[PDB]
């Protein structure tokens, strides 16, 4: 399961939404991964994404595989806009 967004936010993906994300996606069993330019990471995983250093204006794509990677996908872009990281 997957979905793509541009990140609006003007400081990027950074640690409030970071930490948001990473508890939100840990909740899953399915496998969690965001991509941004050539870098992948473990959004499980607060480390990972902050040394993405996702700027604004940045392209990412979220890729769930997994048991619940349906309702995951969900979750995460619902996330992601209640934190304001992109437009819903």
């Amino acid at each position: 399961a997957k979905f793509s967004a541009i990140i609006t936010d003007k400081v990027g993906l950074h640690a409030r939404p970071a930490s948001v994300l990473a508890k939100e996606a840990s909740k899953f069993s399915s496998n969690i991964t965001i991509i941004a330019n050539e870098k992948q990471g473990n959004l499980k995983s607060i480390m990972n994404v902050m040394a993405m250093a996702i700027k604004t204006g940045t392209e990412i794509t979220i890729q769930a595989d997994g048991n619940d990677a349906d309702q995951a996908i969900q979750a995460i872009k619902q996330t992601m806009i209640d934190t304001a990281l992109i437009q819903g």
